[PDB]
Parts: C-alpha cells; structure tokens; sequence
C-alpha cells in the first residue's frame, strides 16, 4: 500500500499505485464514458472514447494507463468532446436504427450515450452494415447493430474457458461468428448466456415464446399453470425502480394473478423432491462405495459440458431431474388426474433466471412435459403491457396443493446453498436426530471464492465435499481429481460465477456490487421462514405416500429420472 | 354526490357519476395506454389506444365514456392487445426514425410505448411522411415526427384562447399550421411555450446555442459569467431522479462551478434592484394618480401580447426592464469596469425556464446585452455530458459582489410573490416602519385561482390589487377593466398558468400534483432565508451609492428603462 500524487481536473487525488487513470478518478465523482471495458474483463483499448488529456497535449486512453507522480489530466476539455462526439457519428453513421423494433430498446448503452453526449445531425452518411440473420436456437444474433467491442470473446475465452467463438474477416467487414457459421447448437456452445448478459448493444437477445402463452391463454379448452424458480422474487423488483435483493414474491403472485393465469405455483415443492431423490441416492452410493464422485444434475449447462467435453463422467452424474422437469412432470401427471383434465389440455409454463433451460425444455427424452419458459425481463415486459402497477400491488399467497415450500429449498438460487441443503438432509437420515441451533447453518461453504472445499464429521464419519462455481473452475477441479492427488465424495458444479442469481436472463445492471446484495437477500428470505429441512415439508410426504410410496421406486425411477448420451462429434 | 357501482376486471368499484372509465379504473392500479390526452383537456378520441372491451363484445374508448351502473369493463383481453398492437404498428409504418438524432430520445411516449407493448417487426412498410423543416425563431417544429394527436392546437385554443395554429389538408396528408406556412414571428404566436410542453413527440422543441458557449469557454480572451433563475433551483433536482420542490442550489452551484464558467451569479440581485425601482414608479405614479392602472412588464409574452393585440395599454405599461436585462446591463457596465475588463471581450449566459427569453435576448432595443440563454433541460444535458454526480455533489455558495440575494426576491418563480413583494417594500416606504411576525406573509394572494382580487389597507389608504396568471383570465380582466366596472392601481399578469414554475423550458413530469409540489417547494425556500425585504439587500445600496446615485435617476433611466412599439400589422 504507497500512495501516489497526482491532479485531476485541480484536485489532489490519493491513489494506490497500479490503479488507472479512470478509477482514480472514480473517486472524485466522475463518470468517464466507456463502452469496451466491463468490471470482470481486462482493458482492451478498441471503442476509444475514454480518451483525456495530459499535460503534454496528447489524447491517452484512462482505462488501461497507470497512474504516476506528478500528472496533470484533463477530462472535460473541448478537444475531448468534440474527439468522442466524432467517434460516436463515426459509430452511428453505419447502425441499422430500428430502435422501434430493437429488443434492447430504453436499456442500449449506445443509444444512452448518444443522448448525453449530444448528437442531433450525422454528416457522414453512406455505406451501412448488412447481413442476413440465422436463427441459433435460444439466442438471437444480429450483426448489423454490432459494434465490435469484444465483450462477448474475451467473456467467452478469459473466464469462460469455453473459446466458442472468435473474430472473422478484417477491416470493416469484420463479425463474429463459430467456424464456417455453423448454428451454435454443433459447436461448443453450452448455452450458458454470459456473453448474452454483457452486450452492450441488440446484437445479442432471446428468443420470445410470449405469443404462444397468448394464444394458449386465449384458448377456451386448456388450463394454465405457472411455476416460479427461487431466483426470480430478489431481481424482478429492480426493473420497477427498487434495489437488488428486495423480496417482492407477494407483489410478484398477485401480478400474475392479475395476468390471466389459472394457477401459480412455485419449484421449490420440485427442489425439496429433488433434496429428497438426490439425498436417498446418494446415502445409498455411500452405502455401495461405488463410482465416486458423485457430481449435481440441476444445471443444464453443466450437463452439455459433460456430454461434449468429458464423456467419460457419465456414470458418475446424478440421474435425478432438474426441478423445472419434475414440476412439469408433477403436474402432468398426478395434478391433473386429481383434478380431471386430460393431459393433452393442460399448459405448463415456467419463469427462469436461465437460458439453459430454453434448451432443456425441448429435449427429446422429457416428452414434453414443459411447454414454454420465460425469463424476468420477459415477465415485467409483460407486466408492464398489461398495466399493472408493481409498487401498490397487494401482497398474496401461492395456491393448493403444490405451493407450500420451506427454506432449505429457497437458497438454490446462490452457490453453495444446494450442498448445505443436501448436508441438512443427509445428516438426518444419517443420524437420526435433527440440528438445532446455529448447527443449521454450514459457513463453511459459503462465499464467492472459485473452489471451495469442506470436510464435514457426520457423528464420526468424515465425508471429502467440494464445490465449484464456474466453467473454469470446474475444468480445474476435474483436472485435480483425474490425476488422483485426492478423493471426494460429493461435488457441486454451476456454470455460471457466483449461482443462478448472475444468469443471462436477470435485468441489466450497472452497480459493481449486485452479487453481494442479491446474495445478501437470498439468506435474508431463508432466514425468515418456519422450516428449514426438507423432510418437514408436508405435501412430499402426501405426494409419496398416494402416488409413489417410496423414493427411488419403480414408478418414481420411471417419472423422476433420467439418462446421458454422449454428444462428441469426433472429426 | 351519488355513487355509481360497476365491476372492472372482476373488481367491484364505486365511483361519482360522471366519472369516464379511465379515470374509475384509475383507482384499482390500472394505467390504461394513451397519447391523444391531458389533464388540462378535454378528450378528443384520436388515438384510439385506450379501447376496453364491455359485456357485449365491443370495443369502446375509455377517456370518453361516461360510467354506468351494472357495466362489465375487460381491459386486457388478447382482442384490445391485438388492436392495440395493430394500431401502433400503423403509427410507426410511417415515422422518420432518427432516434439517434432526435431531441426527445429517452423522453418520448411513443417509444416507450412501442417498448412496452412489444412491438418487434413492422409487417407494413411503404409510404412515409416527407416535409421540409423550417426556422420558426425559437421552436423547432419537424412534420415528419407528428402523429396529430391535437395537443398543441387545443392548447392554444381552449386555454391560452390565442388560436396561432390550427390544422391543414386532410387526410394522409394533413399536418400543423401557420396561415400560408408563414413564420411564427408575424403570426399571431407570442411565444410562451406550452404547445411545447405538451407534445407527446420530438416534432416541437427548442433550439439550442449550446455550440456557441462552448466556443466562447475554448476562447482564452474572454470571461464568461452565469446567471441562475429563481425557478430553476426547485426543478432541476428532477432530471436526476429526485422528486419535485426539492432545493438543489448548493449542488447546482458546484456543477456549474465544474463546467468551466469563471463566475456564478444569480438574477435574485436584479429582482431586487426591479422591485426597488418599480415601487419608487408606483409610488411616483400614485402621487401623481395618472394612467391608472400599471401593468407589469417581468413577462416577455405579456409584453407581445400587448404589443399586438391591445396597443392602447403602452402607456400605462412600467418601464422597467425585466431582471435578465437589468442584470446583463449591471455586468456589463458596472462590473466590467470595476474588473477591468473591456465590454467587447466579456461573455454573458443565463439559465431560464422560459421560451420567450429566448427571443426577448435578441431584440435590437437591448444592444445585446446577453449573448446567450438556456434552459433547465439544457442545463441537465450539459451537466450529464461533462460526467458530473449530481447527487454526491457538495454544497456552495455564489460568487462575489452580485450574490448575496434576500427571501423576497426567491417567490419571483410562483404566481403573486411580485405583488407580494412589491407590497412588502412599499408599505415600508409608505409608512417607514417594518412588518413584523406573520404580517410579512399576504395570504389573500396566494393560491392558483384565475383572478386573485385583495384590498390591502395601508395606514388608512386603500389600495385595490389584481393578479390574473394566463392569457386568457388576462384578456378577462381587461374586457372588466375597460367597462369601467371598478378600477384598480396594480394589476400584474404571467402568460403561463401558474407562474413560472410551469414554464416551457422545465423538465418534462408526468405526476399530476407537480404545481402544488413546486410551489410548496419554492415557498419553503423563501421561509429559509435571513431576510425577507428588498430594501434589506446590502449590494443594491453601494451599487446605487456609486453609480447611479438615485433610484429613477438620469443613469438608471438611461440605463434601466425601456420604451414599446405596436406590432399591430393591420391587414
Ligand atoms: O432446475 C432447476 Fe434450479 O441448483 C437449478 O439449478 S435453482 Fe431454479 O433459483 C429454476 O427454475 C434457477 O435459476 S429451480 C434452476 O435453474
Ligand atoms: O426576467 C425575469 Fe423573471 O416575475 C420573470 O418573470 S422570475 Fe425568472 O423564476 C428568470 O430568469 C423566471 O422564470 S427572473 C423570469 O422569467
Ligand atoms: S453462451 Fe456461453 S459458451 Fe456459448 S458463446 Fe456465450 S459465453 Fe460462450
Ligand atoms: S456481439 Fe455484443 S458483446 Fe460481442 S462484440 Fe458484438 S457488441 Fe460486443
Ligand atoms: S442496439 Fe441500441 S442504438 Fe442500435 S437499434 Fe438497438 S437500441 Fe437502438
Ligand atoms: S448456474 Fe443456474 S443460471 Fe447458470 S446455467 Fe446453470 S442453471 Fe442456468
Ligand atoms: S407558443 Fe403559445 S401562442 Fe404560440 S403556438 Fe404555442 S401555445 Fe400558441
Ligand atoms: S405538433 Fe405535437 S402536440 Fe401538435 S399535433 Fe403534432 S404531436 Fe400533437
Ligand atoms: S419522436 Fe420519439 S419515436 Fe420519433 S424519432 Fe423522436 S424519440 Fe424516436
Ligand atoms: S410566466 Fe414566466 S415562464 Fe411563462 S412566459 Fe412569462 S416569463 Fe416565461
Ligand atoms: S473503455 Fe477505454 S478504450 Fe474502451
Ligand atoms: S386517450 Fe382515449 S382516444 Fe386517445
């Protein structure tokens, strides 16, 4: 820690050494327009518009220049305004501007900064982009509102550790594409949406099924059932003007009430299922000793990884569903039977966080159980359509019998919450006495570090556990565990850095601090519940004891289960 | 006051009679979609986008329907989206589409309208809208933008009882209009603005001179200085996410401070200075009891509607000029001197909330004594684009000598603080003793009445005092006036309703309530302050004491007066 001297616009500023010129300045409160550069990736130096000037008289880039003893910088001169007004008529004199049509219309930084920065008349005007737009499955490409900045490449390469896509051709004929422009779904994609999450312009968008649920719901002769993943009742309220991590379920059922649908349930009845299959499957592996370790199946990128990197862990996965699948199944299959309504009239729809799982639901091997799914953004556009205001709304319940849940199902939505919960449910069923306390909580496997590791005594039996968050860390603990340096027993992998709350489908942010806050709300809303294990919840055991009559079970073994094949195209 | 019960979307309500639909459903947390619509107008069914589908199964707008007991009301049934969609589709099949370029990006209605009611692919494309764009002085108006929704036209009939505009052709091809597309100057407009206040659209606006301050900030041979707005303080906090009537001076201080202006100044001095020499005129005007009654002359646009449509009250009009020029003749002449400066190397700017300021800086009478005007949103843009933090900012004072300002020269921005400080200064100088306790505050001229009538008794003298805010209440006053019903002694006028506070240059609001916020705001600002007298003001003595010597003297009335001329153009 040696402090540095340096003036910014006549202030005396106190700077660690090693900080740039733009995060020095952070701190006098000025806000230096950027569009290239983003809190998780290293500068790259390509939009340059966040060029000031030195003593010298010279244009330098503050977003990868360090910072010295004696420096004298410039952020508000006229140079440096009409410099940046130039480059941004350079940028828009070639934009395809159906900002009517555009997906990311009032949340473009593009469009934003055109705004602030004043530009009223283009002089350059000619030859424009165009290209012919493919679809790629559950993400929308389109190459005429790209402006090249690289976000979506170093996202990919740097954290990812994926390398799906890359730069094509040069000059101003330069794009984005996979190798021959083949459709995302053959290369190795794995349909995780980071680089969906960080576009700062329409180029990269979703896949709307909205006009389906439409005209489903217009349709006299079916019934209409939605489920809510945990995740999205602490983001949703930001896109109505509130702060990340406040709990808005109440607000969020009486809206989608109010929307048309005929019931509203929610997946943590499936997760408390799924806590109970995977806990009973793996208190048997145990008993066995076999195939070890086992890894986690609610992640479906985690999945495709699996199937197109390392085939050879297929025995090792869990066979259990994800809860989105088991709901629908659920639903499907014993719901309606207890109502009276034929399976071919029944509407299942799903609101997620996710993107991976617009690609699950359309799996051969599930028979359809789920229809269509959503995300948050598509939800409050929809609330938004309808009129509804978010901020009066009055608070309501889910409905019967498929809507009571309890809190060790309501932290799946951060890393590390589905091992706790697993560990609560295995220490039960190992012991047969129940936690009490501040025993509940496991703090040691919370946190956002890359691999983190446990060894928890279960009344004298030691268990190895480890989790790891992200696609890198993930190849990292694979490569530890090949070489035999050590042995586990149970291992949790989520695709995304820091859980499901930073999935592609959350609303835009700008704050640098959203995990911290949203995982911050995710305990608060767990710790304010009347149970916390999953063998207390009162329906599973009804469920069972009417349909199934054990876990593991033929039928349930059936219904409840799953298998992998390999998707490695060998060339 | 009889009630009416109906049921909307399942939910019995109980409503007067009278009430439309819209404003019944208001009361459930339901915003229905409209464009053609305000407040202050009555409605007029253009749009089309506010249908609700009744128990019979026809579409029905709902700005102009009147309720009804046993009435069933749909609002968000799939046919009124479909129509709805279908509608805007229409609109944006024929819109010139620069929202790169347009003034009111990120403000417009009808771009968040096309956002929320998801609008992704026009399938009518062909014929546009193609006009030519002509100067009209200090509105910018651009036919290829208008949706003719009437807005202008029925606010400049129904109100302001002008009628400058009115519509043209029919048809596909009707548009806004000038008597033979003349220019607005020699038309019957006398620039007030709110035609610009109401538009839904980026096809009325302002021009900006943006561009010319910041080539005269780059020049190193000049000096510039600015001055503040007694309305803008309670404004301004708007555009950055604060709510109505909050105070901001101490930060817009600073951020003016940070945008390169050398000195910040504020034209409360000037009201001052006009209040003093004012309430000597009347004084004088009411020994000699001649060309009763006396007129205010502070509003631009009163003066232009005197000019043209009532030339016989020249007269009886003040002299005085408005604070603006008062304060441009004092830096330029005084101030200058003092520095030593020379007049042609200094550079005078001011933040208005008004339009016709912008016209009134540039009449020949004045010598340019201001070389550039601007508004509040123009302030903001500025502000947003230099990269300041508005709401971490910290708090300073004006510069030195012309800052210091008391509290009754702060109510100058509400209709009836001039006659109330006005009042203030002359029963001292009547009398020779001073208001104390609450006797200071004259409540029977407040509010937002049309014609506020009081009689004030001043030590056995009755005086008999008029306010009338708005054009049309004004030509009220004067048809009684005329007549010789009674006759009064101070008669002031303000052509937007409500004082400045609701002028054309604030930011756009979409509350209801922003009046009676604002006002509550600038009276809050005026109870703050340590003195509520003008003859109080410590500056306004030396300056008289140095320059000019006596109020109404040969200097001030060479320097501080100013004559009209009838612009009647008899046809
Ligand atoms: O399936 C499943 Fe689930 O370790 C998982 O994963 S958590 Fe959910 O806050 C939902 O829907 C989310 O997001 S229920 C899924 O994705
Ligand atoms: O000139 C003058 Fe003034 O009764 C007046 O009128 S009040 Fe002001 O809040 C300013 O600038 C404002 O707005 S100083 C003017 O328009
Ligand atoms: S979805 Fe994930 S793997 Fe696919 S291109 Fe984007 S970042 Fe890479
Ligand atoms: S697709 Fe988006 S993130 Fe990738 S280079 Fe283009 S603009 Fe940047
Ligand atoms: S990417 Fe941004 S600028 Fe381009 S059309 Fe979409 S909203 Fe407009
Ligand atoms: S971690 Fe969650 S959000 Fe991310 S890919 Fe997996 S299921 Fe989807
Ligand atoms: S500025 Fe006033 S008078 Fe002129 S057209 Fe607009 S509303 Fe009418
Ligand atoms: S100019 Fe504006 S207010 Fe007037 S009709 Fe056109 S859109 Fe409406
Ligand atoms: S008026 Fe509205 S829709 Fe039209 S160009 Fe301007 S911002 Fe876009
Ligand atoms: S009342 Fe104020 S804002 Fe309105 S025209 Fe007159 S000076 Fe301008
Ligand atoms: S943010 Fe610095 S060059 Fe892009
Ligand atoms: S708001 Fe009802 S028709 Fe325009």
């Amino acid at each position: 820690m040696n402090m540095v001297m340096l003036t910014i616009d006549g202030k005396q500023v106190q700077v660690e050494k090693g900080t740039t010129i733009k995060k020095a300045a952070e701190k006098l409160g000025i806000e230096i327009p950027g569009l290239c550069d983003d809190n998780d990736l290293k500068p790259f130096g390509a939009c340059r518009l966040c060029v000031v000037e030195d003593a010298r008289g010279n244009l330098v880039a503050s977003c990868h220049t360090p910072v010295r003893e004696g420096m004298v910088v410039k952020t508000n001169s006229p140079k440096v305004l009409k410099a940046r007004r130039v480059i941004l008529e350079l940028l828009l004199s070639s934009h395809n501007a159906d900002c009517f049509e555009c997906d990311k219309n009032l949340h473009c930084k593009l469009q934003k900064y055109a705004y602030e920065l004043n530009i009223r008349n283009i002089r350059f005007k000619g030859e424009k982009r165009n290209y012919e737009i493919k679809d790629n499955g559950p993400i929308y490409y389109d190459p005429n509102k790209c402006i090249l900045c690289g976000k979506c490449v170093r996202i990919c390469e740097e954290v990812q550790h994926i390398c799906a896509i890359d730069f094509a051709s040069r000059g101003f004929k330069a794009y984005i594409s996979t190798p021959f422009e083949k459709p995302l779904l053959e290369s190795d994609c794995i349909f995780c949406g980071q680089c969906v999450r960080v576009c700062p312009t329409g180029a990269l968008a979703e896949k709307t099924d909205i006009e389906r649920i439409y005209e489903a719901i217009s349709d006299p002769n079916k019934v209409v059932v939605v489920q809510v993943a945990p995740a999205v009742r602490v983001a949703l309220g930001e896109e109505f003007g509130l702060e990340p991590g406040e709990i808005v379920t109440g607000k969020m059922v009486a809206a989608l009430k109010r929307l048309g649908f005929d019931k509203v349930f929610d997946t943590q009845f499936a997760a408390d299922m799924t806590i109970v299959e995977e806990t009973a499957e793996l208190v048997e592996r145990l008993e066995k000793g076999e195939n070890f370790p086992m890894f986690t199946s609610c992640c479906p990128s985690w999945i495709l990884a699996v199937e197109k990197f390392y085939p050879e862990l297929i025995p090792n996965i869990s066979t259990a569903r994800s809860p989105q699948q088991i709901f629908g199944a659920i639903a499907k299959n014993y719901y309606a039977k207890k109502i009276g309504v034929a399976r071919e009239n029944m509407f299942v729809v799903s609101v997620m966080p996710c993107i991976g799982k617009k690609f699950e639901a359309t799996r051969p091997e599930f028979n359809n159980d789920v229809d269509a799914v959503l995300t948050t953004r598509e939800l409050a556009r929809m609330i938004k359509e309808s009129g509804i205001d978010f901020i009066k709304l009055e608070e309501e319940n889910f409905d019967s019998p498929l809507g009571e849940s309890t809190g060790a199902a309501a932290i799946f939505g951060v890393t590390g919450g589905v091992m706790e919960a697993a560990l609560r449910t295995a220490y039960s069923i190992m012991t047969g006495e129940e936690l009490e306390g501040d025993k509940i909580e496991f703090t040691a496997v919370r946190g956002l570090e890359g691999i983190k590791e446990a060894e928890v005594d279960i009344k004298g039996k030691k268990v190895r556990i480890a989790i790891a968050n992200g696609i890198g860390n993930a190849k990292k603990l694979i490569e530890k565990i090949k070489s035999g340096e050590t042995k586990y027993d149970f291992v949790e992998v989520m695709a995304c850095p820091g859980g499901c709350m930073s999935g592609g489908g959350q609303p835009y942010t700008d704050d640098p601090e959203f995990r911290k806050k949203r995982m911050e709300g995710i305990y608060k809303n767990d710790r304010n519940l009347p149970k916390r294990k999953s063998h207390e919840n009162e329906e599973v055991k009804k469920v069972y004891e009417e349909y199934y009559e054990k876990p593991c079970g033929p039928k349930a073994h059936e219904e409840l289960h799953t298998h992998y094949h390999s998707r490695k195209k060998e060339y």
